DNA sequence: GGAAATATTACC
DNA sequence: GGTAATATTTCC
């Protein structure tokens, strides 16, 4: 079966993936960076952001 | 089978 | 550059 966005019609592979896509219509940002405050739309995107805070040699 | 992580593309 | 958005891969 298919999981189509009821807002823009675009189709995604899973229910979980459609639910991540739907975050673009609401503007929600459920993943915060405790260092600078900035909020992000996925876990992975905050994760990649956290690397910009690494002194890391 | 499908959520989750991630690799990748798209967009500014 | 770096964040947004999704496509592909890992994991149960
Ligand atoms: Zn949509
Ligand atoms: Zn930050």
């Amino acid at each position: 079966k298919q999981h189509n966005c009821q807002s823009c019609g675009k189709t995604f592979s899973s229910a979980s993936a459609l639910q991540i896509h739907e975050r673009t219509h609401t503007g929600e940002k459920p993943f915060g960076c405790t260092i600078c405050g900035r909020a992000f739309t996925t876990k992975g995107n905050l994760k990649v952001h956290m690397g910009t805070h690494m002194w890391n040699n």
